[PDB]
């Protein structure tokens, strides 16, 4: 039992981590020191340290030797074991004079630490003229993603998330979404296994940044409602934002990031920056304390026409390190409206007298059918219109005309109003006979008390008179919420 040992772990700023937390891909060195050597040893013929190194641990050669001068490093990758062995000048001042008690110089092992959630034990030994030797002391550090760490309490998975709400909070995951609606994305950097960090200098510098992966083809960015707040509700300013809209379109800072992070857009994306990686790190890095992001978009008018499938998914690039949240699906609708000619006024009949000549003072009636507004849809209807523009040379319009349910509407009180009801009752009617066109519009009230959860789709009747013979054609336009569907 004559020179103890003793392993020391710290970061690439010499910070002791032993039993603390650290960014993968960090620097971690390793300090096999000794005690130093008693009066009336024996002279030093050899003097050998033996380090098994932990599993994940990248050996770094080049480093090694540089950082461990009086040693001679020999490495057998094969089992990740590397030797140091005290060099003929060294061992000479061990034994410039025996009958006092003299110091040792000590090796240090450079590598990084290559897992995430994962814990780096390790010891080493020595061996004195091949007689007698030591196993020094284990040491360790772990790694953020690991949960149920006895050394960092705090620590867990890294894992972003993205959520998708409607204008009311409500989550609007998978649901239908009608063209010019808002999806009020709601990102979170997952930042509470950091807490108490103990990483580099060089590692913080590697930044910090969020992407957004979103559809571009569905969805156009609305980044003045843009807002950005902490775990504890205090706003974030030290985060700038900006989209492209592909990689090559970026700069190539960016491109690099991105790149290193195994990170690679389908496209178009929005990119969040901390200006100040320090004084992020610092405020909400090593303090655990989850960001979150609100990034507004809105469902381009041509989805409406075509429908469709859009997903959204999101990023976080931490110490260089990237990791993808979950995917969120929305589509859709394809709001489709349809006018017929009819003679009769009854949703029950399903006869009509489309491209048949009627007869000069026919009363007959356009049939206009509303675009179908399909069940579990995410925001509330609040504008529901036909709009018809006439020929006034071939039509005069009445005065009359009527409105119904085209499907079962369900109230958020519970009533369903059954499929063919009349309606009338909750719209209302503003005619230009000057022009030749009308437009019934639908109670704002009436529509928002509608359940989102219900399928919406009503049809009206116009009654018309033929005052001249001829073939007449007509526009008619649905409108639903903020975007408009003809035919
Ligand atoms: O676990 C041992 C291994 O850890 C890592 O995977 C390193 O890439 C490799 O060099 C080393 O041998
Ligand atoms: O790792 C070898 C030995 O190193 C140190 O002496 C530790 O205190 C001891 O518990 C361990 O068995
Ligand atoms: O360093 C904190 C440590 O506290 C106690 O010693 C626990 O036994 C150990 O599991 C824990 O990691
Ligand atoms: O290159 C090492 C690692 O660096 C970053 O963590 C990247 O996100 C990851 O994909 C890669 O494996
Ligand atoms: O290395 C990248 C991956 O690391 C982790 O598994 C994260 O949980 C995952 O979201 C990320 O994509
Ligand atoms: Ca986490
Ligand atoms: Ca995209
Ligand atoms: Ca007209
Ligand atoms: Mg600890």
């Amino acid at each position: 039992v004559q020179p103890q040992v003793n392993k020391e772990i710290r970061n690439n700023n010499d910070i002791n981590i032993d039993r603390t937390l650290v960014a993968k891909q960090s620097v971690v060195k390793f300090q096999l020191k000794t005690a130093d050597l008693p009066a009336g040893r024996d002279e030093t013929t050899s003097f050998v340290l033996v380090d098994p190194l932990p599993s994940g641990y990248q050996f770094n050669p080049e480093a090694t030797k540089a950082a461990s001068p009086g040693f001679d490093v020999t490495y057998d990758n094969a089992t990740n074991t590397v030797t140091f062995k005290a060099t003929a000048a060294t061992l000479a001042t061990f034994n410039a004079d025996l009958t006092k008690s003299v110091a040792t110089i000590y090796p240090t092992v450079v590598g990084q630490v290559l897992n995430d959630g994962a814990t780096y034990k390790n010891n080493f030994t020595l061996t004195v003229n091949d007689a007698y030797g030591i196993k020094s002391n284990v040491v360790r550090v772990t790694t953020p993603g690991k949960p149920n760490d006895p050394d960092n309490p705090n620590n867990n998975y890294i894992k972003p998330t993205k959520v998708n709400k409607n204008e009311n909070g409500v989550v609007i995951d998978g649901k239908t979404v009608l063209a010019g609606s808002t999806n009020y994305y709601e990102l979170t950097w997952d930042l509470d296994q950091y807490k108490n960090d103990r990483s580099s200098a060089d590692t913080i510098q590697k930044g910090f940044y969020y992407v957004d992966d979103y559809p571009e083809e569905a969805l156009e960015l609305r980044q003045d409602l843009v807002k950005i707040t902490d775990a504890n509700g205090n706003e974030v300013t030290g985060v700038s934002v900006d989209n492209y809209t592909n990689l090559e379109a970026a700069p190539q800072e960016i491109r690099d990031v991105l790149s290193k992070a195994g990170i690679r857009p389908k496209g178009a994306f929005q990119i969040f920056r901390a200006d100040n990686p320090r004084e992020f790190y610092d405020t909400y890095v090593k303090t655990g304390i989850d960001l979150k992001i609100v990034s507004p978009m809105v469902v381009k008018k041509q989805m409406g026409q075509t429908g469709g499938s859009y997903e959204n998914q999101a990023y976080q690039i931490d110490f260089g390190n990237g990791y993808a949240s979950n995917i969120v699906i929305n589509n859709v609708p394809k709001i489709n409206p349809k006018k017929d000619v009819t003679l009769t006024l009854d949703p029950a009949d399903t006869n009509n007298v489309d491209g048949q000549t009627i007869p000069l003072n026919t009363v007959f009636n356009y049939r206009l059918i509303g675009g179908i507004i399909p069940a579990n849809h995410s925001e509330e209807l609040f504008k529901y219109n036909f709009y018809d523009d006439y020929d006034q040379t071939g039509d005069h319009y009445t005065g009359q005309y009527k409105v119904f349910a085209k499907v079962d509407i369900t109230l958020k009180n519970g009533v369903i109003i059954k499929s063919g009801t009349e309606l009338t009752q909750y719209t209302t009617a503003e005619v230009d006979t000057t022009k030749g066109a009308i437009t019934i519009k639908f109670k704002e009230a009436f529509l928002r008390s509608v359940s989102i959860d219900s399928a919406f789709q009503a049809e009206s009747y116009i009654q018309m008179k033929r005052i001249a013979v001829g073939t007449f054609e007509n526009t008619y336009i649905n409108t639903v919420n903020g975007v408009t569907y003809s035919s």
